[PDB]
């Protein structure tokens, strides 16, 4: 899915990221653009041997099966090409469970250093919720 400026974050809010462990909307509708500017299908091979899958480039490394990769956790217990389902309920309900163990947003490097430090407001302005 294409996924355009309005219409991924109309459904991050219908998917239960709003406000979600404090962090605003927008943390969600810019880091998945930093993450991957909106596309739902890209999938990354990473350094260590694990893929970045998931429109919020979750990591496959434990995160999910993907069946190529020797010390793989999924904690998530999804097969890893779920999160690049047009749903985004798929990657958005193990986003909540990123952030439910804790180690705040600082899982994607994109937030992390890029999305950061900015006005929150600017991703959702003009878009109706």
């Amino acid at each position: 899915k294409v996924f355009g400026r309005c219409e991924l974050a109309a459904a991050m809010k219908r998917h239960g990221l709003d406000n979600y462990r404090g962090y605003s909307l927008g943390n969600w509708v810019c880091a998945a653009k930093f993450e991957s500017n909106f596309n739902t299908q890209a999938t990354n091979r990473n350094t260590d041997g694990s893929t970045d899958y998931g429109i919020l480039q979750i990591n496959s490394r434990w995160w999910c099966n993907d069946g190529r990769t020797p010390g793989s956790r999924n904690l998530c217990n999804i097969p890893c090409s779920a999160l690049l389902s047009s749903d985004i309920t798929a990657s958005v309900n193990c986003a909540k469970k990123i952030v439910s163990d804790g180690n705040g947003m600082n899982a994607w490097v994109a937030w992390r250093n890029r999305c950061k430090g900015t006005d929150v407001q600017a991703w959702i302005r003009g878009c109706r919720l």
